[PDB]
């Protein structure tokens, strides 16, 4: 067996996350993990609201139910938050862009209110995630992908292809 990388997608919702990251599964052999649909299959919420009628995703029980899978190596997850996760948990950091009025129209298409299309533009043009990023790993590791075409998300699936294999080259010698 080959030590595999843990990578991080993020970024604002609507940036592309899950369509690269199961296209990178698909093509490079590593688990894909939506950390969203993780909490929903084994039911990891603590607290509700009226605000935008949806559970409040537990983090400590998220951490918990992914650690030895991650300690393991090979999983890319997928999240639009990474500050709770451990550090050790990632090899790289990938932060999606969107440029802000191609993000509108496809959180728009999605169906997403005036209410949540404000605070999810807002959330991409203040650049919380990538800021967020940075300050929860090393810069040297966190790098910004442009994701606005389907020409982009063709050269983010080339381009980290390529790193994973020089990656499992590197250390498995
Ligand atoms: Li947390
Ligand atoms: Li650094
Ligand atoms: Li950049």
């Amino acid at each position: 067996l080959m030590l595999l990388p843990n990578i991080l997608l993020t970024g604002t919702p609507g940036v592309g996350k899950t369509t690269l990251g199961k296209e990178l599964a698909s093509k490079s052999g590593l688990k894909y993990i939506n950390v969203g649909d993780l909490a929903r299959e084994e039911q990891l919420y603590d607290g509700y609201d009226e605000e935008y009628d949806c559970p409040i995703l537990d983090e400590d029980r998220v951490v918990d139910e992914l650690d030895n899978q991650m300690r393991e190596g090979g999983v890319i997850v997928d999240y639009h938050g990474c500050d709770f996760f451990p550090e050790r948990w990632f090899h790289i950091v990938f932060v999606l862009r969107t440029d802000t009025n191609v993000l509108y129209e496809r959180l728009e298409t999605r169906g997403y209110n005036e209410k949540k299309l404000t605070d999810n533009i807002q959330c991409e043009i203040f650049q919380v995630l990538y800021e967020e990023a940075t300050a929860s790993y090393k810069e040297e590791i966190v790098h910004q992908l442009p994701s606005n075409k389907p020409e982009e998300l063709e050269n983010n699936v080339d381009q980290i292809l390529k790193w994973i294999e020089q990656w499992i080259k590197d250390h498995n010698s």
